[PDB]
RNA sequence: GAAAAA
């Protein structure tokens, strides 16, 4: 057990490292069915609710590359459309996005993988709509990785977006290949990510057309293998006493960290309150018990 | 990276 203050919300605060053990792949990483899909509803309600704080979030064009099956973004649509939200939702992947979504007025479902000529044709079609970039694209070995990356950073020179959610993962020091550049931006740690995933996401809100890019080297592709393995190990695998929640368990005192900045078309007397019934909306949709 | 029942 442990008490605890707050959760790690950003990777830049993990207090602690220890050095990865192989055999932590040899747990079981899955607890709760649908995980994946709970992970992703979580970090984009989040995300997506500091565009409505900022006001970017309405009149927005949400271009997720990188959708399928996406079962969670039904859930994300019907939450901002409830709320009054005006959002034009255009999921493109290669794969076949779940059922739920089609025939959504407001969602068009692409089956294509992007490159450099799509985003250029998705950017004419979508133009002057302000674009808000969600990337969850993986081809998995290090030169997967390094070419996604490649792809995320040309989605933002020529998407040009308001704002963007990437995926990121740094390559294990042990596969590393070469130093490359990454966007600039928050590095949000995700509950619910698989039991020892170094996966974090990489939010990004731009003045205008503007963006930056950081170097990343092998001494800091060890420095997360570090960092995230203390992380996933030890703090997640705790049980927080101070936490007054049916679960105590880290990731839900994160997720009740991440759930009370999401707002909600209903009236709740408490935080615990809302928290309750959005983790209760998640779940049942979600078909989690 | 995602991955209900069957
Ligand atoms: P996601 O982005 O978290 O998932 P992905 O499938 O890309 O990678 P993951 O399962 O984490 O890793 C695949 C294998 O690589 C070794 N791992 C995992 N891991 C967290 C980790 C590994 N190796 C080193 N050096 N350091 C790490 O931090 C295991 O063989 C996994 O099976
Ligand atoms: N160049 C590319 N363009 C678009 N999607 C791509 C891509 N390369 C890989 N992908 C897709 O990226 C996905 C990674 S997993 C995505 C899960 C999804 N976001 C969810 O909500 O369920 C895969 O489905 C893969 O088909």
């Amino acid at each position: 057990v442990v008490s605890l203050d707050k959760p790690f919300m950003y990777f830049e605060e993990i207090d602690n490292e220890l050095d990865y053990e192989p055999e932590s792949a040899n747990e079981v990483a899955k607890k709760l069915p649908y995980q994946g899909q709970l992970k992703l509803l979580l970090g984009e309600l989040f995300f997506l609710s500091k565009l409505q704080r900022h006001g970017i979030l309405d009149g927005a064009t949400v271009v997720y590359i990188g959708s399928a099956p996406g079962t969670h973004i039904r859930y994300l649509r019907d939450h901002f459309y409830n709320l009054g939200v005006i959002i034009k939702w255009m999921l493109i992947d290669g794969r076949h996005h779940d059922p739920i979504l089609n025939g959504l007025r407001d969602v068009t479902l692409v089956t294509r993988f992007v490159d450099e000529e799509y985003l250029r044709s998705i950017k004419k079609q979508l133009h002057p709509s302000k674009i808000i970039l969600i990337s969850d694209v993986r081809s998995p070995s290090t030169a997967d990785l390094l070419s996604n990356y490649a792809l995320q950073n040309v989605m933002i020179s020529i998407l040009n977006p308001v704002a963007s959610s990437l995926k990121w993962r740094c390559p294990f020091p042990d596969q590393w290949i070469k130093d490359f550049y990454i966007p600039h931006g928050n590095k949000m740690l995700q509950p619910f990510a698989p039991s020892y995933s170094a996966e974090m996401r990489l939010l990004s809100i731009y003045t205008g057309e503007n963006m930056r890019l950081t170097r990343v080297t092998k001494s800091d592709a060890v420095n997360y293998e570090k960092k995230m393995y203390y992380l996933n190990k030890i703090v997640r695998n705790k049980v927080v006493v101070n936490f007054d929640y049916p679960n105590q368990e880290y990731d839900y005192f994160h997720m009740y960290f991440m759930l009370r900045t999401v707002y909600c078309n209903k009236t709740f007397p408490t935080t615990k309150a809302k928290v309750l019934f959005l983790q209760q909306s998640i779940f049942r949709f979600l078909n989690i018990p």
